[PDB]
């Protein structure tokens, strides 16, 4: 009995739509403000499925929402880069139905470069012929893949459900053709932190700047980006690398 895929594919959040108006032509203000409230959508759902994850109760219940806080965008990054490649095989990205960007909105958005990135991270699922169930064990070990310096309130507990994680990863992969294809999964999943990093730093800007550019930010958008992804980018809280960087 598969019990471990089981949970992982019954809690598997649905579709996500942004609200975005697609009769109005593209502006930057617009565009910006739509992807901060499917962030806060989004986050939502990844609240909801975090909490429902195997032995996820097993953390402290301050940890809990630190690793969600810090794994969000990457968690959201990855799913999106599957949907890219399920829908319109990475051709454009798939934010969401009401949301997907050609390079004509990758430019209007002023995170063509970022972007550039996340769709070849969704090129790479087509590429290395990524199942649904590796998809599904890579992204549930993406919550437990950022961590600060000083260590969580309990790490003891973090360890051994990370570890458990990687212990599933080895599962559906299962020795040259497993050595192989853990390898090739998990620099997928190192990839996945520079990325989120690039993502970081821009929705990080333009928090501080987004008055003057007429960007909404949501109330749980705008708490998480000020709070903790500064503790991420002054160096406090760093990404748990597989290979050396
Ligand atoms: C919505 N979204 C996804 C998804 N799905 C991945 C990255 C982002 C995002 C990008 C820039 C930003 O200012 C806010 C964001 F939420």
């Amino acid at each position: 009995q598969p019990i471990f895929l089981n949970v992982l594919e019954a809690i598997e959040p649905g579709v996500v739509c942004a609200g975005h108006d697609n009769n109005q032509p593209d502006s930057f203000a617009a565009l910006l403000s739509s992807l901060n409230e499917l962030g806060e959508r989004q986050l939502v759902h990844v609240v909801k499925w975090a909490k429902a994850l195997p032995g996820f109760r097993n953390l402290h219940v301050d940890d809990q929402m630190a690793v969600i806080q810090y794994s969000w965008m990457g968690l959201m990054v990855f799913a999106m880069g599957w949907r890219s490649f399920t829908n319109v095989n990475s051709r454009m990205l798939y934010f969401a139905p009401d949301l997907v960007f050609n390079e004509y909105r990758m430019h209007k958005s002023r995170m063509y470069s970022q972007c550039v990135r996340m769709r070849h991270l969704s090129q790479e699922f087509g590429w290395l012929q990524i199942t649904p169930q590796e998809f599904l064990c890579m992204k549930a070990l993406l919550l437990f893949s950022i961590i600060p310096v000083d260590g969580l309130k309990n790490q003891k507990f973090f360890d051994e459900l990370r570890m458990n994680y990687i212990k599933e990863l080895d599962r559906i992969i299962a020795p040259t053709s497993c050595s192989r294809r853990f390898y090739q999964l998990t620099k997928l999943l190192d990839s996945v932190q520079p990325i989120a990093r690039e993502l970081h730093q821009f929705t990080f800007d333009l928090l501080i700047k987004s008055h003057m550019v007429s960007v909404d930010f949501p109330e749980m958008m705008a708490e998480i980006i000020s709070v903790q992804v500064p503790k991420i980018l002054s160096g406090k809280v760093k990404p748990i690398y597989f290979h050396t960087q």
